[PDB]
């Protein structure tokens, strides 16, 4: 008997503001100029 | 006898504002210019 | 009897601002210009 | 001047034979039994 | 001036046999059962 | 001027074979039984 719950992932907690660049969260391969 | 409940996963928890460039979440290769 | 909950994981737990360089969170090969 | 080219992903470079199961290359999200 | 190319990203390299199970590439969030 | 190229990344190199589990290359949260 096993029991997983309420695990939680998260990238960003908080409000992005006045961006100008490149904000990624999860990148596989792949270039990025900025 | 299994049970997997309630997992949660984000990527942006909080309003973006006044964004000028490239917010992205997740990206399997590609390029990005900004 | 296991009992794995409420792990949590996070990459910004902070508001970003002003942005203009790669903000990246989790990158698997590829490359970055900044 | 910048100059991006001939990247390449795969994510199977050989021929899949006898499958019974669940091959799945990119999964985002949703469960999988097998 | 900048140059970038001929990067390459794999997952599987070799033909896959008689499979029964789960064989996933990238997989964000979700349960697998196998 | 800058020059990065020829990188490789690869994840399984060798065929896979009579698989009965889970064989993920990449995992972001999520759970797994086997």
């Amino acid at each position: 008997g096993y029991e997983v719950h309420h695990q939680k992932l998260v990238f960003f907690a908080e409000d992005v503001g006045s961006n100008k660049g490149a904000i990624i969260g999860l990148m596989v391969g792949g270039v990025v100029i900025a």
